[PDB]
């Protein structure tokens, strides 16, 4: 894979790649559709939209926005005009989006209009710097100076040629949170998604230009913004976009071709979602898809399950693992390779390392933190040097994982060095559930660990003192959790006990309730 020249625009990179396929079908959702014409010509007429109202080079927006037509062109809009779209996830809190305003400084917001909500009640409260609010499908009136997003695009002539950026100039940022503090800006460069959209997209999953693309995983996840726009706007192929939640029934209909008249041949999600699939009563035969290949990460898909796809759909899921600060998988199956059970081998491009306590080689067969040098690595957490000190050691990127290499060459995963839990494969941190949990008037103290399901997969379980006194019963909690916890982070279970095993300096002995003893 030949690098990209030191100057390079990641937009006008992807644009210019497409302009041997005007007219085939870029993206498609429930409403829209966008040729890779179409999409040009609104990505550039976006990025002089925003360079209008004195968006200027280097500064972010925020892009917080539903699946859809509108979010390539909002994403690649401002790369191309220089500016740094700061996308994130659409399920969180107007706090959440408060503290990400403030430090990002985003100068202007790309909203959907469902999340416009939200979104006002994190400008009302934050110290923020938004110029403008551009809302995409509104769903309620335009409150003074806010615009329509169709009209922001079709109000300005497209921008004459890309911002002169370099390929280790910032591009985006993602969001990713660790156990504690705030979430973390992950700074990436225009070169690195060329790096995962070169190395993995094509060189591994070989995706290609009569493919139709579709995500479980949202296009804000790094996952999803691979699966579901730097690869395929890489190799040509189509991408359908869908703004609701992903249940199995949404996916089936979409995976029948109930959508833009195309039927997915390669599908992406989490090995919950799998699950989930699989065990729905609606689960199409091989002969009503078009799928060609099925992807997994998030979390490690459980051996059983791909077992269970493959014998339904003479399909294997492929599991490969990757992570907001290195874009894309580095350690992954192979489409026609395939070992249940581990996540593969490194991808081709990536340097791999398992480290033992002293920072040295540990021997196969045995754990190691693993290490990652590979050319799509985040440069830094924007505003954290403590935490990028922590993580981006000269060339190499701490995963927060274990793993173990085997016979074979293969990787097994082998749990976290952080606490963090992977749900759905999302992250979620125990504290969080904890902090959440005794805040009830009726909880005197609370320890979160990570249990696994009957299919294998990891979910938070609470263990809850009472407060001596007080009438607490599981219905009241399950009813407190639902509306201060995104569902995915819902105890799968929660044990009411006397006490909590704690050391004799107070602190909770977490591993006796991993090891069952309440
Ligand atoms: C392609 C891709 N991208 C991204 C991803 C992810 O997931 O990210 P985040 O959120 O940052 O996270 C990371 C983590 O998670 C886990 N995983 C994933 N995948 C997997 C896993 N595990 C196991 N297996 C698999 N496949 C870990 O922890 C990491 O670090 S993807």
């Amino acid at each position: 894979v030949t690098p990209p020249p030191e100057k390079f625009n990641f937009a006008e990179h992807l644009l210019q790649t497409n302009r041997v396929r005007p007219d085939k079908t870029a993206f498609v959702d429930d409403i829209s559709s966008l040729s890779f014409a179409q999409l040009e010509a609104q990505t550039r007429q976006l990025a002089a939209a925003l360079r209008a109202i004195g968006v200027k080079r280097e500064e972010r927006v925020l892009l917080l926005m539903l699946d859809g037509t509108d979010w390539p062109v909002a994403f690649l809009g401002a790369i191309y005009a220089g500016i740094v779209p700061v996308a994130v996830n659409t399920l969180l809190t107007a706090d959440d989006y408060a503290y990400m305003l403030e430090h990002s400084r985003a100068q202007a917001v790309l909203v959907s209009g469902a999340l416009h909500p939200v979104l006002k009640a994190a400008l009302t409260k934050s110290d923020h710097e938004v110029q403008r609010v551009i809302v995409s499908r509104p769903a309620a009136p335009l409150e003074p100076g806010e615009v329509d997003f169709a009209e922001f695009v079709g109000a300005h002539a497209p921008l004459e040629k890309p911002a002169a950026t370099q390929a280790d100039d910032p591009a985006f940022w993602l969001y990713s949170s660790g156990s504690t503090g705030r979430p973390k800006g992950v700074v990436h460069t225009h070169a690195n998604p060329y790096w995962t959209s070169e190395l993995y997209g094509r060189n591994t999953l070989h995706l290609r230009e009569d493919d139709v693309c579709f995500s479980a995983a949202k296009l804000f996840f790094a996952y999803g913004l691979g699966n579901a726009l730097t690869f395929p706007m890489t190799v040509g192929a189509t991408t359908l976009l869908m703004g609701e939640r992903p249940t199995p029934d949404a996916v089936f209909k979409r995976w029948l071709g109930g959508v833009g008249g195309v039927k997915p041949t390669v599908f992406y999600g989490a090995p919950t979602g799998y699950a989930g699939m699989l065990a729905a009563p609606n689960l199409p035969s091989r002969d009503q898809v078009a799928l060609r290949l099925a992807s997994s990460a998030g979390e490690a898909l459980p051996a059983e399950i791909g077992q269970r796809f493959q014998r339904h759909f003479g399909l294997d899921i492929v599991d490969g693992i990757g992570s907001t600060e290195m874009l894309a998988a580095f350690l992954s199956n192979l489409p026609d390779r395939v070992r249940y059970g581990t996540t593969g081998w490194p991808v081709p491009g990536y340097q791999i390392e398992l480290r033992g306590d002293g920072g040295g080689p540990v021997a196969d067969g045995e754990p190691g933190d693993l290490y990652i040098h590979g050319p799509s690595s985040a440069t830094m957490y924007w505003g954290n040097r403590a935490k990028s000190r922590d993580t981006f050691q000269g060339g190499w990127t701490k995963s927060g994982d274990k793993y173990v290499r085997n016979d074979d060459g293969s990787y097994t995963y082998a749990g976290r060095t952080d606490d963090m839990l992977k749900v759905s494969g999302i992250y979620v941190s125990p504290f969080e559930i904890e902090a959440t949990l005794v805040q009830h008037p009726g909880v005197l103290e609370a320890a979160v660990v990570g249990v696994a399901d009957e299919h294998g997969l990891t979910k938070p379980k609470a263990y809850v003192v009472p407060r001596p006194g007080q009438t607490l019963s599981e219905t009241e909690l399950k009813t407190f959790i639902k509306d201060r916890l995104a569902p995915y982070k819902y105890p799968r279970s929660t044990v009411f006990v006397a006490e909590l095993p704690k050391t004799a300096t107070g602190k909770i002995q977490r591993f006796k309730l991993r090891e069952g003893v309440l």
